[PDB]
């Protein structure tokens, strides 16, 4: 009845609790003493965070719960607006915006991405063919340089040419500076104190950058396709009957391009990482990328066919989801798991990874790396996977992300094998999603042309 909490300090109740760098990880150990769901109070908010399919499968049901803007998603508003995901559900622009973009993500939208993602994978494969033999990879960094130049190619017929630059690309700094001050300034007792004027402007540096890179992408549609911009710019909602206004049009495109990176490159790391470490599924998973791409480029429907590279993908994605909060309010008063009574208002907190380690589901090894638990996907409870979140508000992008994820990965395991060399500790970066920082890694060529 009575809801478990962590201990609190006078006026900052739980906020010291969350002084970390590592909040998902810090909460998480919360959660391993306290259990399924305990409260948590800031001077500025509450939440309850929640950590049990039983639980989680009641915060799931639409007609109990709506998508919540939890805090630093607030603050990402201040960049995002009432884009995709960083509006309510029952704000005019989510519905209209959902309606006009959503056939971008239709399975013909996805046959119709492939080849410009097959450009985008053939670059990374090149870069690591032409490495030296003193040389390693740095994988996140890598990964990232693909993922945002698949989404501009695919989203924006824009090239990010992101293999032709040593440095990460200036969007992404800004993306990371931006996203880790949202996650920082959450645990700020006193935001609006003049200690932080210096983090508010260089947030407004940032956003300054994404917003120039969003008219470098509108003057080249101008200067020139049917992609996620163009119906942006000419979809009109067939509900509404009204088009996107171009305020909106800006937060959209700027939501695609942070959303269309950050995570897929998180998995993609955490999927190579978990297979060096577990040497065995890699040859698995090795064996099923030669038997199946046979040609040179890999087809539509031969991405398709890589069953077992999609079971260490979501395998991946159950230990470490790599946008791993969702947060829901309750619509009305209501009493969840028959224990706790909420007030209409009351915000929730979906753990995720812990969500993926509740025991009564998975069983006792969930800490291992097995991806022939997703060998036969029915199988799995409802609503115990959740790494794109719930409902009409779960993720667009998700298929696009677990194709592009599927066919780079099939290709990165054909074309080479890896080693481990600096026998690397897993550190997971927080800025909001997910990230091995510092994984690396070196290729051995297997010598097969493109
Ligand atoms: C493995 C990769 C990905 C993961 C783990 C992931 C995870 C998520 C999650 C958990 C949400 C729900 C957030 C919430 O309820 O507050 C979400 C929403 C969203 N994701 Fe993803 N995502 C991935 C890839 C992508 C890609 C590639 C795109 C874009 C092409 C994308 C665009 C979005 C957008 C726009 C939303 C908001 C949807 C809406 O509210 O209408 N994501 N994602
Ligand atoms: C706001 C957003 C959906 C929610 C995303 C956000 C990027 C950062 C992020 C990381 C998480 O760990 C949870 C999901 C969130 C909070 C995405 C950027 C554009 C998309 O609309």
């Amino acid at each position: 009845k009575e809801m478990p909490q962590p201990k609190t300090f006078g006026e900052l109740k739980n906020l010291p609790l969350l002084n970390t760098d590592k909040p998902v990880q810090a909460l998480m150990k919360i959660a391993d003493e306290l259990g399924e769901i305990f409260k948590f109070e800031a001077p500025g908010w509450v939440t309850r965070y929640l950590s049990s399919q039983r639980l989680i499968k009641e915060a799931c049901d639409e007609s109990r719960f709506d998508k919540n803007l939890w805090q630093a998603l607030k603050y990402l508003r201040d960049i995002l607006g009432d884009g995709l995901g960083s509006s309510w559900t029952h704000e005019k622009n989510w519905k209209k915006a959902h309606n006009i973009l959503l056939p971008s993500f239709s399975q013909q939208a996805m046959k119709g991405y492939h080849a410009m993602m097959v450009d985008i994978a053939v670059q990374l494969v090149q870069k690591w063919e032409r490495l030296n033999a003193d040389e390693h990879i740095e994988v996140p960094e890598d990964m990232t340089r693909l993922t945002l130049d698949t989404i501009g190619l695919c989203g924006f017929n824009y090239r990010f040419n992101s293999f032709y630059r040593d440095q990460p690309h200036p969007f992404i700094t800004s993306t990371v500076r931006a996203l880790d001050e949202a996650q920082n300034k959450q645990q700020r007792a006193n935001p609006d104190d003049p200690a932080y004027d210096e983090n508010k402007r260089q947030f407004q540096e940032d956003t300054k950058v994404m917003n120039d890179l969003v008219d470098k992408i509108i003057a080249d549609r101008k200067a020139s396709s049917d992609d996620l911009l163009t119906h942006m710019l000419n979809g009109k909602d067939p509900e509404t009957g009204e088009p996107l206004d171009d305020e909106n049009i800006r937060y959209q495109i700027i939501t695609f391009l942070i959303a269309g990176h950050e995570t897929t490159s998180g998995l993609l790391s955490f999927a190579l990482y978990f297979l060096v470490k577990n040497p065995h599924v890699l040859q698995k998973a090795a064996e099923e990328a030669a038997r199946v791409l046979v040609d040179p480029v890999p087809s539509y429907k031969q991405v398709k066919q890589l069953k077992y590279v999609g079971m260490v993908l979501n395998e991946a994605l159950r230990l470490w989801p790599t946008g791993p909060w969702f947060s829901l309010y309750a619509k009305e008063d209501t009493v969840l798991g028959g224990e706790y009574p909420l007030e209409k208002g009351d915000e929730l907190m979906v753990l995720i990874p812990q969500l993926h380690r509740d025991k009564t589901i998975w069983g006792d090894d969930v800490e291992e790396f097995r991806p022939e638990r997703f060998e036969n996907p029915s199988a799995i409870p409802q609503h115990a996977f959740k790494p794109f979140g719930n409902g009409q508000r779960a993720c667009i992008g998700q298929q696009f992300a677990l194709h592009e994820a599927t066919l780079v990965l099939g290709m990165m395991l054909k074309h080479f094998d890896f080693e481990d060399h600096t026998n690397y500790e897993l550190d997971i970066k927080e800025t909001l999603t997910l990230k091995p920082e510092g994984f690396v890694v070196k290729a051995k060529s297997k010598k097969i042309p493109l």
